[PDB]
């Protein structure tokens, strides 16, 4: 399932995930309802650096379970398809 | 009954619970008065973690009886489909 | 009176108000005496997202009692009319 | 005397005090040497909610006599007006 | 001697002092190794408001004994001449 | 073995290791395994200087045994270089 | 002797000490082995106050004889000595 | 050597240095490997004024050693001749 990928990937996520990717990805999940504005809020207010932020996030999606990694590995891979190729996903 | 669902899924629930559901879990249920300000304080304020504030609130909510239960329940159910989902509520 | 009032509506508070109401009614309290520079201070400082700003400051006006509590809903009615017809105040 | 009222009013003061208030008096009291130095940093730091600390500080404020009483009334007057109206001194 | 002084103006000294006169003072404790790193550290990162951390400067301050109080007392003095005159020192 | 190193070099550790390197290392020993969510929270929600998250991490992986160490020192070697050298690692 | 002059200048100790001579103090003290791991968390975790804290560490330093008092003067006067000078050492 | 030398004048370098040699030192400096990408941003973004970029640039770069520091002012005397000259170095 995408929970164990995404389990496995989490420093190459952190070293390597931007700021843009990061509010695509805040406003797809927010759609998908996912997340809520008090997460999201939390996440975005509360981290200076980009690398904190994907800290957040990450350990914010993955208790979620396998259906809610799923939604983030396919935005990633439908929009960042370079990030994509080098995560290995 | 509630008591019983919530006593059996303690680990999953103290392993996937997240701080803005807990936020949003605390005001609910002060709002239904199961719990007053001095039992929010103490869990909000003694406890460092998600982990232990997850604890800390089902340790206080279970005695309630069935009742409690059930309003934390529903509100999961409504407000975190997605983590009601994996927990099987 | 309006601490019964205040206290009924702490999630819709919480759930609906934003960071410019926050700023304004602190001025308006700090004017009216009813907080001090600490009170404010911490509510501004220790606190990252709106959500718990408002939670501090209900937390904070709600036990001074419904002289404290109407100053609130009548700042709010005279400058937040939309908010406050959504409100119900 | 002081020391009754403030005998007569225990839950009130507990359920309505507040942190500024707690730590605005607590500087008043080491200012006047009512409480030295040990004794404020026990109320301070053996005790997570405020809701303790006022506790604490009442159970040592008590039995110092009228004046200690005296002394925190005027200083409650002077300084949270509402406070003081809400709890009737 | 000027631990007496700074002992006798602690309220005044809480109420009064700002942020930029707290760093240039740890800055200068800090030159002069009345202070190490991580009481500095310590004062800085657990105190949120100003208040919080002049309290905690001044408790750290004091025991030291009268040089260590001259110290800041000369350091106000020449770079804060206003507050040293609303202090009176 | 690289537990009897860790225990010998425990000083120069907490007076010299700084907050991005103790990220990384979270973030490389949460990847390893060596320690589990729980541990990680506390090492970093339950500190607020880098000193005492220094400390918490070097007493929560010395018991682990030599193979935990030898993981935290040859991160440092290939990542702090200039601190590594510093150590004396 | 060094056991003689920390029994005489116990209550000094206790109404002088800092908190982060305190940690200094007991990292030094369990790199040389006067204390051991358990010693070190039972001063740390069972007392709330710096002043129990001093209490605690002068009362299991003491019985251990000459060199374990002469470890703690010298490592406060190589690292506190404003402080050593205030406590005559 | 030089980890001395940038002790004894930090509060010189805190008041005199500039936006254009913090960003010029910066990129030396991750050029040369003493710090890595997290470290940098977290010196670039958590700070607002140039008085705390060079509070932190400091702290981060004197716990490293004296061949960090060399670096460091070999930079500012090719540089910024005029401020190291200003700063005795």
């Amino acid at each position: 399932m995408a929970d164990k990928v995404l389990k496995e990937k989490r420093k190459l996520f952190i070293r390597s995930m931007g700021e843009g990717t990061i509010n695509g990805l805040l406003d797809e999940l927010l759609q998908t309802r996912v997340l809520n504005k008090e997460e999201m809020e939390k996440v975005k207010r509360e981290n200076a650096t980009v690398m904190d932020k994907t800290r957040a996030l990450i350990d914010s999606v993955i208790p979620k379970g396998a259906q809610a990694c799923q939604i983030c590995i396919t935005y990633i891979c439908e929009e960042d398809s370079y990030l994509a190729g080098t995560l290995g996903l």
